[PDB]
């Protein structure tokens, strides 16, 4: 039962069991949890694992959508330390993106 947190192996998590794998949290856990991201400290509060399953908030338009739909994000390729660039985003009607540059621009994947 390893970890999944990368890009491909998320996606086909999500459109087999419908979820997330529970090693992710909410940045609203981590922060409870003492979490501070100014403080880098993710894997001290919650060694192993990562953020996952917050909303994204596609204010910008950079991925498809209207209005009813959401969208969340998670972290892809998460080690330790700060939150990074790259994060898998996939909507409730389960399309899926990748991005690797901090929300710049997205690539169609499922």
């Amino acid at each position: 039962a390893q970890v999944i947190n990368t890009f491909d192996g998320v996606a086909d998590y999500l459109q087999t069991y419908h979820k997330l794998p529970d090693n992710y949290i909410t940045k609203s856990e981590a922060q409870a949890l003492g979490w501070v991201a100014s403080k880098g400290n993710l894997a001290d509060v919650a060694p192993g694992k990562s953020i996952g399953g917050d909303i994204f908030s596609n204010r910008e338009g950079k991925l498809p959508g209207k209005s009813g739909r959401t969208w969340r994000e998670a972290d892809i390729n998460y080690t330790s330390g700060f939150r990074n660039s790259d994060r898998i985003l996939y909507s409730s009607d389960w399309l899926i993106y990748k991005t690797t540059d901090h929300y710049q621009t997205f690539t169609k994947i499922r």
